[PDB]
DNA sequence: AGGTAGACTCGGAC
DNA sequence: GTCCGAGCTA
């Protein structure tokens, strides 16, 4: 799930778990648990705590309990569901939180790629994976000025810059390529080569692209290689940039 | 020094 | 066999 989906999850999941008290925690793929590194300590500390809230930071979900916060990343295929403890688990279910009312919060992930970290609430924001996370792309904290400062101080490509979680929180590959197409900037351009207007435009397209998705095939380049650009008809091309599949129109983007 | 490329994980798809 | 990709180590 990308950031917009994660926000949808935060919004829809919260009412389904708020005020519920954890009675048990079951872990079927320990590698998901990153802190405490010992999945036994992770499970034990959460028992007896009541879910008080659910927040989002980038693509991380932050479950707020009585004393602790649980920080979760779903990567590409992770998903949460609330269901009855009486029903069989779905395939690829790796972590289950059991509530005192007979319902369960279940985490599924065919790729087993997601992560979970638990800390005292007051520490969560100053430990991984949240520590050093950059500003929310839809917050005033992420401004053109902030982007410009990071761009001028690096040799990397502009795509690499946007992919950096310390620059902006949870801005996914699809949104990077779409934002760059919409801003008319080739992904392989050196970040420091971007003019003031280009940074202004890129920031604007970033906020609009991810903002529009948060509010909600309407894609210009991502996954469209070999197909005509929707704006100029030039075949969309795909190469590797910053170690990622990168889609662009060689005519629209400069 | 500290920014940077690299390595690393998973399994569905070729 | 090789490909893919989000966010500790030289
Ligand atoms: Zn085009």
């Amino acid at each position: 799930p990308e950031l917009p989906e994660v926000e949808t999850i935060r919004r829809t999941l919260l009412p389904l778990i708020v005020g519920k008290t954890i009675e048990d925690v079951r872990i079927f793929w320990p590698n998901i648990i990153r802190h405490p590194r010992d999945s036994e300590a992770f499970a034990a500390r959460m028992i007896g705590q009541t879910v008080r809230g659910l927040e989002r930071r980038g693509k991380f979900l932050k479950f707020l309990l009585d004393r602790d916060a649980l920080i979760s990343h779903l990567r590409m295929e992770g998903r949460y569901a609330v269901a009855s403890a009486l029903e069989p688990l779905e395939p690829h279910t790796h972590v289950v939180f059991c509530f005192t009312d007979g319902s369960e919060l279940r985490y599924r992930d065919v790729r087993k790629a997601g992560t979970m970290h638990v800390y005292a609430k007051e520490e969560a924001d100053r430990r991984p994976p949240l520590a050093e996370l950059g500003p929310e792309p839809l917050s005033p904290a992420f401004s053109p000025a902030v982007l410009a400062e990071r761009a001028v101080k690096t040799k990397r490509s502009v795509k690499a810059l946007l992919l950096d979680c310390t620059v902006v929180a949870g801005f996914g590959n699809i949104y990077v390529d779409e934002s760059l197409f919409r801003a008319g900037i080739l992904p392989g351009r050196p970040a420091a080569s971007l003019s003031s207007k280009e940074i202004e435009r890129l920031h604007e397209e970033m906020v609009a692209t991810i903002g529009e998705a948060v509010m909600k095939h309407h894609l210009y380049v991502y996954g469209r290689q070999g197909n005509p650009c929707k704006r100029c008809g030039t075949p969309i091309e795909k190469t590797v940039v910053a170690g990622r599949g990168t889609h662009y129109c060689p005519r629209c983007q400069r």
